């Protein structure tokens, strides 16, 4: 099991971390959502299908920066949704191929009321995500961090 970016940026076997570069909406009103999917941008796959079924879940996601102090935020696993930052891990998602399946984490950000002006800095950490997989055919247990960077500002109008 091992996981790659839409640039190729990979974690091998036994997990690891890794910085994603995201784009965002340059502007983002109150009352709408900042949708950060990064189903586009992080890829998994199972190197043994003919014999092992990988399991994988968020086991937490954590916010920093302005997207800790200007947004309330909502994180969907698989088509299920839950508060983010995390309060407990996800159910797990099968991984059964060894063709790449797009981990299914999008993250739903909107502007908190005290948020204006400049809310998320270009180049800044918004995000960590654990990856945590297991299996059902030895005691592995892998975390796969993924660091995730705003490529630009974010602006919440006035
Ligand atoms: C012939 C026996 C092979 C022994 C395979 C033991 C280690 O397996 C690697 C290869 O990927 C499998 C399937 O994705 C993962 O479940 C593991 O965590 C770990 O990444």
């Amino acid at each position: 099991f091992a996981c790659k970016t839409a640039n190729g940026t990979a974690i091998p076997i036994g997990g690891g971390s890794a910085n994603v570069y995201v784009n965002l909406a340059p502007v983002v009103n109150v009352g709408q959502n900042l949708v950060v999917d990064l189903s586009t941008q992080i890829f998994c796959h199972n190197d043994y299908p003919e014999t092992i079924t990988d399991y994988v879940t968020l086991q937490r996601g954590s916010a920093y920066g302005g997207v800790l102090s200007n947004f309330s935020g909502t994180v969907k696993y698989s088509g299920s949704s839950y508060p983010f930052p995390t309060t407990s891990e996800t159910p797990r998602v099968v991984y059964n191929s060894r063709t790449d399946k797009p981990w299914p984490v999008a993250l739903y950000l909107t502007p908190v009321s005290s948020a204006g002006g400049v809310a998320i800095k270009a180049g800044s950490l918004i995000a960590v995500l654990i990856l945590r997989q297991t299996n059902n055919y030895n005691s592995d247990d892998f975390q796969f961090v993924w660091n995730i960077y705003a490529n630009n500002d974010v602006v919440v109008p006035t």
